[PDB]
């Protein structure tokens, strides 16, 4: 047999298998686990570490995908059908992956750790674009990911009781990162150089980490991108959690927390995720049911309050975006948007969709966005509507919360390095008028363009090479330079530079006026 | 005697003077007596028109000022001295200025009639800037103009009173325009068309004749010049004149706090004027700029609502209407009181004295209405420039004080039948005494719209002169007509949806479009409904 397919973790024996590349092989352990499986009367509860086993376990193919809802819009869309389950789904489903160099390391190989996102509903480590065999033969790295329990399983919360209590899929990922710095030396990784990266729900989750403690000493360095904890989206109150959950019990049929939990855990899986969705307070996009919760445990305040707080010195992250956040979003509940025509809405659709991607605010505060999203020269212009209310989404959920998080790190000590993504891939299948949208530059920084079998250009295929290079640079030395340089994200002269095909170009500020807006004026406005 | 300088009119007859002018002469009746004199038991009192008189009035020289405060603040320079008064200040000034040409025209003349500006607290229809024989011998109309009442004299109001029933000095207004009515045919004007024209604070007052109804009937087409009776400086609820009123009393003794409205008003009438006046800016409740003590009140009478509600309610068909602003509206005001302001140095202020000037740029409003404004106003980018911060302000204090009430009431009464033409009055005078900063400041497009640098004395340039000519040639077009075009770029009208406006200097005509749309959009449609919640 393969002597370098064989490894022995903690828990026992496992039997990888060897991958093909463009540039060589790969060795991958596919399908470990790391937890024992939270079923029956382990649902919703937070994850045990998996027993020892004797024998070989079988690491060569994916596990199961945590259950989750399966988008129906597009059916056969590539566009669509890449975010959804690939493997089968099951509760059974706490298994992570570990891509290694062929033949493994013999030195300590810095570690890249990859959190999918998804809303905290839905997301698989085992999505063709978050295949890992690139990197680890480009870049000589360690790549692990991990998948945890999304939606409802993950994140319905009762807080106060200990049969609900919530964040249990951010344990999830915790107990992964725990595995990592037991194990990940086994495999040639070096446990002292962690790096996190994530998108989206993913990206929030890297930076919940962050503010973390319990977290904060199992990896050294994180990327978030189009994500970040301080999101309106990315996390719940209390309150507001035990109402969502409370609702849930009454729509699929139950039933004291303890009887309203035990209710819930006799229910089969595809029952609560048939009615997750439907316990959201306002039609709305970007708002997820079940996303983590603010209790004061596993986050002590919330992330803009823990944020603001902070000593960060020490700390580097990489944070960025893509050139157009909101696009993607508004076909799934803007009226007038489709991917099948231009989406030239009129005003009174603007004004409709303001509502569905500001949700739960006051009529003053809706209407203050409205004020600053008008061109009051072209109020009633279809295309220009089009593009501001993909503003108002992108720079509400991605854009503003991630430059409030790069401002005050980097102001509070931390080095920041910020990039917006502006290449439209050849491959793409949306439409032209939605730009480079929301999880469109995560394909390149896996180097899926090097994937001969697909269509990419070859300046898309150096184009990934130079990303690769930069994350890896990142990882290894909380650098992306190679030593056109990439300077550092800073609150005053706001620097950041732009990642397509042709050479790095340095701009200034991330949004500042909409942000301003964002992060500055309308906090006040709801305070009052 | 010379039969052109001898006018009979309804109180009796007149005797004018001839004036030499650079084009030619034009017969001036300067101090006619339009009102009994405000004086003693009439002080606060509405006006009482001027009884008939036997034998010749000489109406040969400007009257009095009325009674007003002088500013002090650049002794001896010409940008302050040139709006101080010019004659001796007293309460008898109800006094009101006819020019026309020489010989007087046989067949009927439009007719002009100027409201000077001054913030209600001051201003005199006899300033330098405001003579009117270049424009009456440049385009052939009767110009009318008056003074009236300022400061406590024209706007103390105890409403509900009989004593000071406030907005006398709209009634010294109305007055002379009823006055105008009846006699201005015996100088060769049409009484049927009367074109208001005022700027500032008369601007402000043309606005509110147009939304009196005693007043509409009055005039037929109106020039309001960097200003409006909807701004938030221009009126004053009823409880907060009384409020004024009352402690302005209570500073100069009366009563030996409030109590009866006569007895209290009599106290009032046996001070001094000088003393009035010495004690007019002590009422203002904060520390501020473009705010003045003493306004038209909103009390139901002269105004049956604020000047923003009559606008929407009103139905303008059959109206005429130009309005403008100058370039930079709010520069002339920051070295009033914003901190760090000098006409002396260049006022590269700090970003605190940016967020200071702020408060009393926009006094008397909530802490949120005020980061509301420094959101809109800040650039995030260049947060800290001091000559940024500097140009900020200035577009604070001039959007919210003249700009974007100037655009409501044009939108609005493009909207609801008036033919509106907007302009920004862009030419820097070369005579201008004002440091570079600033701009072209408020109030200096009146010299050229009355053709002031014609006069030989001046030293303005030749450009300048033609420019003059230019600018009375539409003002009079639009006089005549209610079109400033000459039966040569066209001047669009005004509308709510194109929003085009032309730019005045020594280019030729530029359409352009938005009167700072994206500002007066805040302004307009966003601020009114924070200040509610
Ligand atoms: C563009 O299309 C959208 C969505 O319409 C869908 O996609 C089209 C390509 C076509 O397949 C339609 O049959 C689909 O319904 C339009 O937005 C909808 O417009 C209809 C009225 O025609 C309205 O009843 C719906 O409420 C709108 N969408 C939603 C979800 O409310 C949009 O009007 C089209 N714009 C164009 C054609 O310019
Ligand atoms: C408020 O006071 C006025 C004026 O009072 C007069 O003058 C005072 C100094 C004192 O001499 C009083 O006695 C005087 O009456 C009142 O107006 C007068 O009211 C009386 C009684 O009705 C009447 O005979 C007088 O003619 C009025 N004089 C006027 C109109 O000038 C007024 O009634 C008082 N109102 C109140 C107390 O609310
Ligand atoms: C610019 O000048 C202003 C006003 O100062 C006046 O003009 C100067 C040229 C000089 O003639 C002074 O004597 C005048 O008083 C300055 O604002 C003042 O600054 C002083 C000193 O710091 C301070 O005590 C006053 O309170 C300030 N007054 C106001 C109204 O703010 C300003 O600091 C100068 N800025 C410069 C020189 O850049
Ligand atoms: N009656 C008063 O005491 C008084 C005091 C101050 N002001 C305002 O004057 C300051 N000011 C402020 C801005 C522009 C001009 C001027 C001066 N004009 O004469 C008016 C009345
Ligand atoms: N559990 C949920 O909240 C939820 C949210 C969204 N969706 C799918 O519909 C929205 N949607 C559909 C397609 C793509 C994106 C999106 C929204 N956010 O990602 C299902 C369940
Ligand atoms: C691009 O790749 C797809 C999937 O492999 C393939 O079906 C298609 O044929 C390629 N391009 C074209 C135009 O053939
Ligand atoms: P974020 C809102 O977590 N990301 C989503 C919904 N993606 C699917 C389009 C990217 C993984
Ligand atoms: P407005 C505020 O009435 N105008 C003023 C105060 N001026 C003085 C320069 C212009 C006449």
């Amino acid at each position: 047999e393969d002597a370098e397919l064989l490894v022995t973790v903690r828990g026992g024996r496992l039997r990888g298998i060897r991958l093909k590349t463009p540039g060589g092989p790969v060795s991958a352990f596919l399908g470990i686990p790391f937890a024992e499986p939270p079923m029956g009367p382990r649902r919703f509860l937070p994850p045990e570490p998996k027993q020892p086993w004797s024998g070989v376990v079988d690491a060569t193919t994916f596990q199961s995908v945590c259950y989750q809802y399966v988008d129906t819009l597009y059916p056969g869309f590539e566009g669509t059908e890449m975010w959804n389950p690939n493997r089968e789904l099951s509760e059974d489903c706490l298994y992570l992956n570990v891509w290694t160099p062929y033949p493994r390391p013999t030195s300590p190989t810095p570690v890249l750790v990859w959190i999918y996102g998804g809303g905290f509903y839905s997301g698989a480590s085992s999505l063709d674009v978050y295949d890992g065999r690139f990197l680890v033969q480009a870049e000589r790295t360690v790549l692990v990911s991990m998948n945890y329990r999304v939606g409802a399983f993950g994140f319905l919360a009762l807080p106060g009781s200990r049969e609900a209590p919530g964040n249990v899929g951010l344990l999830d990922q915790r107990l992964a990162l725990q595995w990592v710095q037991e194990n990940v030396a086994a495999f040639g990784g070096d446990p002292t150089s962690v790096t996190l990266f994530g998108e989206s729900a993913g990206a929030a989750s890297v930076g919940m980490h962050l503010l973390s403690p319990p977290s904060r000493g199992l990896f050294h360095r994180a990327v978030l991108q189009s994500g970040a904890p301080n999101g309106p989206w990315a996390t719940v109150g209390m309150g507001e959690a035990r109402r969502r959950a409370t609702q849930l019990a009454h729509l699929v049929g139950c039933p004291n927390d303890t009887e309203l939990v035990a209710c819930l855990r006799t229910r089969p899986a595809q029952v609560l995720v048939n009615h997750e969705w439907h316990v959201l307070p306002q039609e709305s996009v970007f708002r997820f049911s079940f996303v983590p919760v603010v209790d004061g445990d596993f986050l002590s305040d919330t992330p803009e309050a823990l944020i603001n707080a902070g000593d960060f010195h020490g700390l580097q992250v990489l944070v960025g975006v893509v050139k157009d956040e909101g696009s993607y979003f508004l076909v799934y509940g803007a009226p007038g948007f489709s991917k099948d025509n231009e989406s030239l809405i009129s005003r009174a659709e603007f004004l409709a969709g303001v509502r569905v991607g500001v949700p739960q605010v006051s009529d003053l505060a809706a209407e203050a966005v409205v004020l600053h999203y008008t061109d009051w020269l072209h109020p009633e212009d279809p295309a220009r509507l089009r593009e501001a209310l993909s503003d108002v989404v992108g720079d509400h959920n991605v854009v503003c919360p991630v430059a409030q998080l790069a401002g005050r790190l980097a102001a509070q000590g931390a080095r920041v390095y910020a990039y917006v993504f502006e290449h439209r891939a050849s491959t793409l299948s949306w439409p032209l008028w939605m730009g480079v949208p929301h999880g469109y530059e995560i394909e390149f920084i896996f180097g899926i363009p090097l994937d001969p079998s697909r269509n990419y250009t070859a300046e898309e295929k150096i184009f990934a090479q130079r990303l690769m290079r930069y994350w890896a640079n990142f990882a290894r030395t909380g650098d992306p330079n190679e030593p056109p340089q990439w300077p550092p994200y800073t609150a005053g002269a706001q620097q950041y530079v732009s990642l397509d095909l042709r050479p790095l170009e340095v701009r200034r500020g991330l949004r500042a006026q909409a942000c301003a807006f964002w992060n500055r004026f309308l906090p006040k406005l709801l305070s009052a």
